[PDB]
Parts: structure tokens; C-alpha cells; sequence
């Protein structure tokens, strides 16, 4: 099964999370990851015109001012081509995932990486995914802030349940 992961806004974290805060973006798709990682010559080189059709996904690179298409192309190259075989169904899934993320807090949202904010005493979530996973930078016993939404645990749904 595919892991869907995304970035969340945080002015306290340099890079994409800061660029997101400035542009009023809450969630920005990082990738959709099957188990197979692509290696070798891609079956199609992704174009800027193709990658821009993933609406609302922000590049993690400062060089494009956090727009398009360094991260988008990296994702196609490392996780896309050998798994989707054709760019069209891949762009459509990526664009639809971002459209869903743009609507707000997803049904399943689990913290991946945090920046613990001493001032607010919160785990400000900087990256999240649709399934639970071991945490990075999340302070034990502290509540979680997912682009402004306060959650008591790492997920917004019970994982025992
Ligand atoms: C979003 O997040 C960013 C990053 O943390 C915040 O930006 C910081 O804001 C503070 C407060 O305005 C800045 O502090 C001031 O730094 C001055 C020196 O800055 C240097 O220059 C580079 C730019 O080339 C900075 O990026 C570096 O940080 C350098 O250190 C410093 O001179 C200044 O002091 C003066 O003001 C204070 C009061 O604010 C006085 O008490 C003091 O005596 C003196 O007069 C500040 O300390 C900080 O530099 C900014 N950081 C960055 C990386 O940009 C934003 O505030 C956050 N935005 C929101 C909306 O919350
Ligand atoms: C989770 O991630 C996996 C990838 O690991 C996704 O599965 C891929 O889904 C895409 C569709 O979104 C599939 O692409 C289509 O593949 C057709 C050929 O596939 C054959 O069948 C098996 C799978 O049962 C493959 O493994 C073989 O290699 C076979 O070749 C292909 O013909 C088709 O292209 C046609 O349509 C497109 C437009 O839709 C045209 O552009 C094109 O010219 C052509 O007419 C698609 O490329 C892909 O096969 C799937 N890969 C695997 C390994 O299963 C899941 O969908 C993801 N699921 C979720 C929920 O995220
Ligand atoms: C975007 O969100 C919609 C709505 O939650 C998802 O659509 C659901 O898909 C499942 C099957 O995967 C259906 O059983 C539901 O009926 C659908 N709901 C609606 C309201 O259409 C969709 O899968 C999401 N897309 C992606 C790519 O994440
Ligand atoms: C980004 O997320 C924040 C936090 O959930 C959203 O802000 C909420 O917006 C509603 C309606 O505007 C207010 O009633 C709430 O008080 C807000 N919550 C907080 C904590 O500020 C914001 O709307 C989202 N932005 C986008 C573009 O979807
Ligand atoms: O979508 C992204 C890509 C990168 N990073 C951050 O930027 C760091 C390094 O930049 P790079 O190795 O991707 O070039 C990553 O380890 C992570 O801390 C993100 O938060 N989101
Ligand atoms: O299945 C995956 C793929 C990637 N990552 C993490 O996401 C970041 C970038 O993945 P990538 O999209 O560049 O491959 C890396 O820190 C990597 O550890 C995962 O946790 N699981
Ligand atoms: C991409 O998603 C947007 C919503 O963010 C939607 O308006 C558009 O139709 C989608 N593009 C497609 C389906 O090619």
C-alpha cells in the first residue's frame, strides 16, 4: 500500500513550511509512495507543463521560490514512472490528492516530523501522512498542532481502534 505524505505550514521551520505560512497554504503534498523505488532511465521525462498540472503542490526548493518543479520531478523520477508507467494517471492522482488536502484536515492525518514550540508548549507538525509511523522531533507528552488544529495524540483517529 501507498504512503501519502505532505508538508504542513510552520513559520518556525525554514524552507517550504515557512513559504507555506507566508502564502496561507496549510497542506502541500510531498509524495505518494509505493514500496518500489525507481532506478535507471525514466520511461518519460516529466515536463514543467505536465508537473504544473498538480495544482497547489509546492516545490520544496528555494530555487523556484517554493513553486514548481524540482520536488514534483524528483517524485516522478524516484517514485512515479516505474510504478504508474504513464504520467497522465500519475498527475491525476497527485492533483486529486492535493485537491483533497487543500479542503482541510484529512480523515487520517498522522504526524511524521515536528518542531516542538517551547512558547506554545506544542508539537507543531511539519510533515504528516495517512498512517502512523515512528516520530522525529515530537516531544513526548505534548499536544500536536497540525497547521493550527490541536490534536492530543500523533493521529486524529485511534490506532488501537
Ligand atoms: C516568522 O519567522 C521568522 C523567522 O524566525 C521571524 O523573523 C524574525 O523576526 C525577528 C523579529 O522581527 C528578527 O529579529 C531581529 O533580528 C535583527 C537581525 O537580523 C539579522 O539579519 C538577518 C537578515 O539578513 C536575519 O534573518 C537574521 O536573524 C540576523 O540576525 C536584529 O537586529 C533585531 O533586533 C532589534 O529588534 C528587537 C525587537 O524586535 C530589539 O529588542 C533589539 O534591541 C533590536 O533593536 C531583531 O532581533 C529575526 O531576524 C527574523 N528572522 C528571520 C530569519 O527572518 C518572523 O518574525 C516570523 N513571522 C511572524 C509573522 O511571526
Ligand atoms: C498505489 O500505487 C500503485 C503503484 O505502485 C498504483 O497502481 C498503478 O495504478 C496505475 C493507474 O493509476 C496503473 O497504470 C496503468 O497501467 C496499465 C498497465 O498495467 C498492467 O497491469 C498491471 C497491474 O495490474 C501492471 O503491473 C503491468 O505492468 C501491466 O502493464 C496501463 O496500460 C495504463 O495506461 C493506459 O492508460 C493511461 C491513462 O490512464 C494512458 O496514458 C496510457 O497510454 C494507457 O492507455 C496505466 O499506466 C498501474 O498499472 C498501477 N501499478 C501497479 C504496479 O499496480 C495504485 O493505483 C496506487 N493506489 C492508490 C490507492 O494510491
Ligand atoms: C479524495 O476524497 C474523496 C472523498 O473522501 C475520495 O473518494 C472516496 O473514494 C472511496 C473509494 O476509494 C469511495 O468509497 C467513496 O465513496 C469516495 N467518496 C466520495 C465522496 O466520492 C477519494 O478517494 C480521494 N482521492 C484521493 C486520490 O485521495
Ligand atoms: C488553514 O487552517 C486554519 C486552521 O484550521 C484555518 O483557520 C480557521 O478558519 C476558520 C474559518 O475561516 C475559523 O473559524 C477558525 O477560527 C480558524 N482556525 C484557526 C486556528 O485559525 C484556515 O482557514 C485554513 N486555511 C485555508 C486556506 O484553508
Ligand atoms: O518536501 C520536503 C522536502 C524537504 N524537506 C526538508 O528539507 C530537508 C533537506 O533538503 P533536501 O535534502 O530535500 O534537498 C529535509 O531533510 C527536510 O528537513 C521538507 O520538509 N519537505
Ligand atoms: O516510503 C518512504 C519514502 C520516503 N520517506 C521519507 O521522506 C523523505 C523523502 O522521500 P522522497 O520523496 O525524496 O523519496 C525522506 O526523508 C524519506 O526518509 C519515507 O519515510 N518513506
Ligand atoms: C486538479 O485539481 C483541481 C482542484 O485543485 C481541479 O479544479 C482540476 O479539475 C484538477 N485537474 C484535473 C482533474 O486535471
Amino acid at each position: 500500500e501507498n504512503i501519502t505524505q505532505w508538508n504542513l505550514q510552520d513559520n518556525g521551520t525554514e524552507g517550504i513550511q515557512r513559504a507555506m505560512f507566508q502564502r496561507g497554504v496549510n497542506r502541500s503534498l510531498h509524495g505518494i509512495w509505493p514500496e518500489k523505488i525507481c532506478t535507471g532511465v525514466p520511461s518519460h521525462l516529466a515536463t514543467d507543463t505536465e508537473l504544473k498540472a498538480i495544482h497547489g503542490m509546492m516545490d520544496a526548493s528555494e530555487k523556484t521560490n517554493y513553486t514548481c518543479c524540482r520536488l514534483q520531478r524528483h517524485e516522478w523520477n524516484k517514485h512515479g514512472w516505474c510504478n504508474w508507467y504513464n504520467i497522465e494517471p500519475w498527475i491525476l492522482l497527485m492533483n486529486k490528492t492535493q485537491a483533497n488536502l487543500t479542503e482541510g484536515q484529512p480523515l487520517r492525518e498522522c504526524a511524521v516530523t515536528c518542531r516542538y514550540d517551547r512558547d506554545s508548549d506544542l508539537n507543531v507538525v511539519t510533515q504528516a501522512r495517512d498512517s502512523p509511523t515512528p516520530l522525529t522531533g515530537c516531544k513526548k507528552g505534548k499536544n500536536f498542532s497540525f497547521a493550527g488544529i490541536l490534536v492530543q495524540g500523533p493521529c486524529n483517529f485511534e490506532i488501537a481502534v
